[PDB]
RNA sequence: AAUUUCUACUCUUGUAGAUGGAAAUUAGGUGCGCUUGGC
DNA sequence: GCCAAGCGCACCTAATTTCCTATAGGACTG
DNA sequence: CAGTCCTATA
């Protein structure tokens, strides 16, 4: 039966070793000799500049194919629609038919396979794309057919760089075949057209007609947004959101003018904006009239169409010219500020404000649009303003003050522009100084911006901060101006208002130079970054066997345990083997790989057979056999049975299992399948590569079932590696002589001094070589492997007179925190230019300080040039290339172990992930939170690192990377996470993320449950080097995940955290439902009764579920009725002796104790409740809207169990209602049995939704896990178990 | 405070854990500036 | 001060595709 | 006209 230890060698795994590549002896100097290094720098430098040039011929031969699409969208349409009504597998793949039909169609225009054009058509664009992935891309020959360009003589220079070299392109074909391509996959613009863009248009044609169906003047408004911008002048605005019109909405120009019919167009900054659609519609819901509430009801806010595939942006909006240098920037902003002081507008603006000491001030007037932006810099609220004007005008009106009295004073406040005088007057004398106060200190600053000098360049961050300083002393100025108001309506005073305008004017250009300038400013500059090494060879180093070694010029050693790539350069133009000699292991040397590979027999084997051109040509004219024999032993006969085979006139191929499952013949299929293995075995007995392979260990060909099978049990008998002794001589004098670069294949597990633990990555490479799988293959070396330079890109280092300092102290536990660090730092090196604070002195005696004996340097990685090795492997080579049924098996195991424990993984509000494991019947084993993992909190430095990334954007200066520190937590997390998994042999339960720290946590663990190596156990067990775990489904994609990836379960979130876990209850009311007073008093109507209990102080809400249903979330549970408790407010103790309040709540923040409050209204309503008597009639029949608002509130707060409070730490859970056994759970007495707190509720609630998820696949007769879980299906489930 | 590279370290000229590259594409985010509005 | 809808710029981050090849074929060399 | 070696498979 099952075995966890079974989870090994389901499928075969990828992945790449990198190493550093050391040279050795007069290697360095052969290379530097020979130019070798510059020259492939300038090939990748002609590659990038030659990649955009090429990439012309791709997006105008797909732009030209777009144009010509017209499909009809409607079948499209309605298996989108039946997916989402019936959300059901079958719908599901038929949706995931259709989809492939649509995109097959759209690629059909780029082959020319399409009825929709002509033959002529057609052919020209077979003929077209027949060599737009190999080198005929280059010929110009294709130029000619997209229109009348040619190429300048600097392209055809860049072209000619590329003459026998054109394969340095292979990876940028298959590139540019994923941009093309009918499959479902995300870098192609037939899924981009189908799946991504098309049900966005679908849906805003839905949102367009519901909302001009409710409300018909917005038909009106959108055709004159669509006037306005000028755009799709001859298709209304009906035909827009129409299904046909989307056959123009293809290409990128076409998908830029939709986009902006959505989203509008700016001009220059600081003039009025062009609005479009959604722009619209948020301006009609801010008017917070009945229309208004209206649409906000509806979908109000259309989505816009990605980008098409490779195509260039473009918009209608006002672009910035650009700033190219430091000295552009310096002078041209130096130039401006002369400007504006031989203008004299600072000596112009202080006069101007200085007048507002002694002027009318009646006549001055500060615009509307900017009185809660003034409220804001002058007051202590951004209503400040508003308020007192609308408080001084409220009492100027006459008669009686009428609500709508009132509205009409507030809407005035929005509409006119506001003299000086009256907010002086409405604000009192201290809006005045704070005016004086703001006003000189925007003077002052922009007086000292301009007296002061511009730095020389902006190389020095310093510098860049003068510059910064002075923009925002002048734009600051630029803001004050803009305060007043300028429309023609108003009474202006005449010569203060040409002075302000005059000086406005000249100001102007201050917005521009701040905009210019950030953008140079903050660009990344000039960086270092690692190439490609060719050593002038197209094809080096992408295969490693025997009969390659020339060509691709790459081999390897082993010596005293030592590992060397070589790497053979061709000699004068010329390659020439260096034929090293085999010699007995008595002599000294090294050993070399000896690789031998057939590579994928489902591809090779007719390569060289059935599809060579001589057998394809005689089968049009021939039926008799063909006999083949140039590297053939004895000669291999096809007929045209297995020409035909191979060659069907219509996919799919007989031998496939396509043609059993549709044709339904057996015999057939059985017949064809037999018939292929045995011709692939009289191939491989033959062939000259695979003759001498001992292949007895397969099948009689008639039992394999499928070809897969057969494949994955053939190919690892076609690959084998095996060492010979070459002689010490030989391969230094080959070194000596450049006829051979050899490198050390480095790290720092190679180091003289290495003595702990290696590397994984070293286990994977030493578990390659090793005897034990070079006897029988667990990891196979890989080809296209690469080597790439890395010049030095770094120049603070421990030299040796001086002194380092332990982060942790004497105890070897307890860390010193940073503050403290660096000061004690830097006084034992005595560089401290002050007294030793307090702290830091007492904890002088128990640091530890280092002597340096030898230099350690921070980046000294980065600081020389380096060379590096990039080598795949593939781990699990023993199984096939992708696993079946994988989700199954691991369901066979858990129903035979039904005692499988669970880990359930949850984000927290106040912590990044929190665990929560459990046995199989819900019993909690262990809860932690992992913001901190020994005694390092990285939840603190990660909310550090984000605080100083916002600070350097801010200040325009270098914005410190993140993604590493996430990821160095994240490994730290998985470490500990399949520690877990492994010591308990449990499965794993994460939130499914359709209901970043989680997301990417997601990915990471999933891969590295792929293919499991703890580096602690024996090669040949389980889980050692040679016999990996593999515990999670192969990935592939999220979109193209379930909910199962073998042990890992994904889960809903929903009712996870809020949620009892004594009893599973949860707030069964839509509080937006109970809204006004005669909706309040049917939800009280709706209680059994509310009473209080003399024994215990508490008072009970008695709720029957089919009671209240208008106000119900509609999730009846497992219970009938739930007696809701009101907690006596008592001091309860916690298992460490700290207090608690029972029954607290933690309000919007406010404590609240809702007991109390209760007794504290019945006493204001003098309502007897000490006798038992049910209170809620009396209530209800006094009809006090007041109290009843009260009571609703308070039975809100009472089943409000998740209460949180950052300030004081509280995040707790306070279940409203008793358990079974008396108990209403509060996480606050903090036993270690239950939840500690919300945070670990959640994750609790998600293992326990993986365990209904287990014993649902117990309680059936198959082996597939339920999709998904309903609401009502997991309240009732957890309600039944607990009560 | 050393690294294939990342994170955390320093009994140890190095230690513990992690690490699938390269190319290509796309999407999203943060910050700043601005527009019209809401509070 | 916060927010909505939207535009411009700077840079940072993450997801998803392909390949992980010896040999057939033939253009170039001389 | 062969041997060499880049291109593009299957
Ligand atoms: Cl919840
Ligand atoms: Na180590
Ligand atoms: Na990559
Ligand atoms: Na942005
Ligand atoms: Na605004
Ligand atoms: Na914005």
């Amino acid at each position: 039966m099952t075995q966890f230890e079974g989870f090994t060698n389901l499928y075969q795994v990828s992945k790449t070793l990198r190493f550093e590549l050391i040279p050795q002896g007069k290697t360095l100097k052969h290379i530097q000799e020979q130019g070798f290094i510059e020259e492939d720098k300038a090939r990748n430098d002609h590659y990038k500049e030659l990649k955009p040039i090429i990439d012309r011929i791709y997006k105008t031969y797909a732009d030209q194919c777009l144009q010509l699409v017209q499909l009809d969208w409607e079948n499209l349409s309605a298996a989108i629609d039946s997916y989402r009504k019936e959300k059901t597998e079958e719908t599901r793949n038929a949706l995931i038919e259709e989809q492939a039909t649509y995109r097959n169609a759209i690629h059909d225009y780029f082959i020319g396979r399409t009825d929709n054009l002509t033959d002529a058509i057609n052919k020209r664009h077979a003929e077209i794309y027949k060599g737009l992935f190999k080198a005929e891309l280059f010929n110009g020959k294709v130029l000619k057919q997209l229109g009348t360009v040619t190429t300048t003589e600097h392209e055809n220079a860049l072209l000619r760089s590329f003459d026998k070299f054109t394969t340095y392109f292979s990876g940028f074909y298959e590139n540019r075949k994923n941009v093309f391509s009918a499959e479902d996959i995300s870098t192609a613009i037939p899924h981009r057209i189908v799946q991504d863009n098309f049900p966005k248009f679908k849906e805003n044609c839905h949102i367009f007609t519901r909302l001009i169906t409710a409300v018909p003047s917005l038909r009106e408004h959108f055709e004159n947004v669509k006037k306005a911008i000028g755009i799709f002048v001859s298709t209304s605005i009906e035909e827009v959101f129409s299904f046909p019109f989307y056959n123009q909405l293809l290409t990128q120009t076409q998908i830029d003018l939709y986009n902006q019919l959505l989203g509008g167009i700016s001009r220059e900054a600081g003039t009025e904006k062009i609005k479009g659609l959604n722009e619209v519609l948020n301006l009609a819901i801010q008017k917070n009239d009945e229309t208004a509430h209206i649409i906000a009801s509806l979908p109000h806010r259309f989505i816009p169409l990605f980008k098409q595939i490779l195509s260039d942006r473009n918009t209608l909006s006002f672009i910035l010219e650009e700033f190219k240098s430091d000295e552009e920037v310096i002078q041209s902003f130096c130039k401006y500020k002369t400007l504006l002081r031989n203008e004299n507008v600072l000596e112009t603006a202080e006069a101007l404000f200085n007048e507002l000491n002694s002027i009318d001030l009646t006549h001055i007037f500060i615009s509307h649009k900017k009185l809660e932006t003034i409220s804001s810099a002058l007051c202590d609220h951004w209503d400040t303003l508003r308020n007192a004007l609308y408080e001084r005008r409220i009492s100027e009106l006459t008669g009686k003050i009428t609500k709508s009295a009132k509205e009409k004073v507030q809407r005035s406040l929005k509409h006119e522009d506001i003299n000086l005088q009256e907010i002086i007057s409405a604000a009192g004398k201290e809006l005045s100084e704070a005016f004086k106060q703001k006003t000189s200190e925007i003077l002052s600053h922009a007086h000292a911006a301009l007296d002061q000098p511009l730095p020389t360049t902006l190389k020095k961050q310093e510098e860049k901060e003068i510059l910064k300083s002075q923009l925002d002393s002048l734009l600051g100025l630029y803001h004050l101006l803009d305060w007043f108001a300028v429309d023609e309506s108003n009474e202006v005073d005449p010569e203060f208002s040409a002075r302000l305008t005059g000086i406005k004017l000249e100001m102007e250009p201050s917005l521009s130079f701040y905009n210019k300038a950030r953008n140079y400013a903050t660009k990344k500059p000039y960086s270092v970054e690692k190439f490609k090494l060719n050593f002038q060879m197209p094809t080096l180093a992408r295969g490693w066997d025997v009969n390659v070694e020339k060509n691709r010029g790459a081999i390897l050693f082993v010596k005293n345990g030592l590992y060397y790539l070589g790497i053979m350069p061709k000699q004068k133009g010329r390659y020439k083997a260096l034929s090293f000699e085999p010699t007995e292991k008595t002599s000294e040397g090294f050993d070399k790989m000896y690789y031998d590979y057939f590579p994928d027999a489902a591809k090779m084997i007719p390569k060289c057979s059935t599809q060579l051109k001589a057998v394809t040509a005689h089968f049009q004219t021939h039926t008799t056999p063909i006999l083949l024999s140039n590297n053939f032993i004895e000669p291999l006969e096809i007929t045209k049975e297995i020409y035909d085979l191979n060659n069907p006139e219509k996919e799919p191929k007989k031998f496939q299992t396509a043609y059993a499952k549709k044709t339904g013949d057996q015999k057939g299929y059985r017949e064809a399948l037999c018939k292929w293995i045995d011709f692939t075995r009289d191939f491989l007995s033959k062939y000259t590569k695979t003759t001498s392979i001992d292949l007895s260990s397969l099948r009689p060909s008639s039992q394999y079932k499928d070809l897969g099978e057969y494949y994955a049990e053939l190919n690892p008998l076609l690959y084998h590696i095996s060492f010979q002794r070459i002689a010490e001589k030989e391969i230094m004098d080959a070194v000596e002589t450049g006829k051979l670069y050899l490198f050390q294949i480095y790290n720092k597990d190679f180091a003289k001094g290495h003595h702990g633990k290696p590397n994984l990555h070293t286990l994977y490479w030493t578990g390659l070589f090793s005897p034990e799988n070079l006897a029988k293959t667990s990891i196979k070396l890989n080809g296209q492997a690469e080597l790439f330079y890395r010049p030095k890109s770094r120049m603070m280092a421990h030299r040796l007179g001086e002194k380092m300092l332990n982060k942790k102290l004497k105890d070897q536990k307890t860390p010193i925190p940073d503050t403290l660090y660096q000061e004690l730092y830097d006084y034992v090196n005595h560089r401290l230019s002050h007294d030793l604070s307090d702290e830091a002195r007492a904890l002088l005696p128990n640091v530890i300080t280092k002597e340096v004996s030898h230099e350690i340097i921070k980046d000294r990685r980065f600081t020389s040039d380096k060379f590096f090795f990039h080598v795949p492997i593939t781990l699990n080579y023993q199984a096939a290339n992708s696993p079946s049924k994988f989700n199954q098996r691991v369901n066979a195991y858990l129903k035979e172990h039904p005692e499988t424990p669970i880990i359930g993984i949850d984000r927290g509000e106040r912590n990044l992930i929190y665990i929560t494991v459990i046995d199989s019947t819900g019993k909690i084993l262990e809860q932690r939170s992992l913001n901190t993992i020994q005694q390092f909190d990285y939840q603190k430095k990660l909310d550090n690192r984000e605080k100083e990334r916002v600070a350097a954007r801010q200040a325009w200066s270098v914005v410190g990377t993140i993604k590493d520190l996430k990821q160095g937590y994240l490994s730290q997390v998985i470490h500990e996470i399949v520690d877990l998994m492994i010591h308990y042999q449990a499965v794993v339960v994460l939130e499914n993320l359709n209901f970043a720290v989680y997301q990417q946590f997601e990915k990471m663990l999933i891969d590295k449950l792929n293919c499991l190596v703890l580096k602690d156990y024996p090669a040949e067990k389980v889980g050692g080097v040679l016999n990996p775990y593999q515990l999670t489904d192969q990935f592939t994609s999220f979109a193209k995940m379930g909910t199962q990836s073998g042990f890992l379960f994904y889960v809903p979130a929903p009712y996870t955290s809020k949620i009892d876990p004594l009893t599973g209850f949860v707030d069964p009311f839509v509080w937006k439902t109970i809204k006004n007073h005669e909706s309040r008093k049917h939800f009280l109507e709706g209680f059994d009764f509310l009473h209080y209990d003399v024994k215990t102080g508490d008072f009970i809400l008695h709720f029957k579920m089919n009671r209240n249903l208008s106000f119900q979330r509609g999730l009846p549970g497992f219970m009938p009725a739930w007696d809701i408790v009101f907690e006596k407010n008592e001091t309860q103790f916690d298992a460490k002796g700290t207090p608690f309040i029972a029954g607290k709540r933690i309000v919007p923040y406010r404590d609240l104790y809702p007991a109390n409050e209760l007794i504290a209204l019945l006493e204001e309503k003098g309502i007897v409740f000490r006798d038992g008597s049910n209170i809620l009639p009396k209530l209800l029949e006094n009809d006090d809207s007041h109290a009843i608002d009260t009571m609703v509130a308070l039975i809100r707060s009472v089943l409000q169990m998740r209460n949180s409070n950052a300030a004081t730490g509280e995040d707790y859970i306070n279940s409203p209602v008793r358990d079974l056994n008396g108990v209403c759970f509060d996480s606050r007495f903090q036993n270690p049995e239950w939840p500690m707190d919300a945070d670990a509720n959640g994750a609790y609630h998600i293992a326990l939704k993986g365990q209904l998820l287990l014993n649902h696949l117990k309680e059936s007769k198959d082996l597939k896990l339920q999709n998904g879980i309903s609401n009502q299906d997991w309240l009732a489930y957890i309600q039944e178990l607990r009560n």
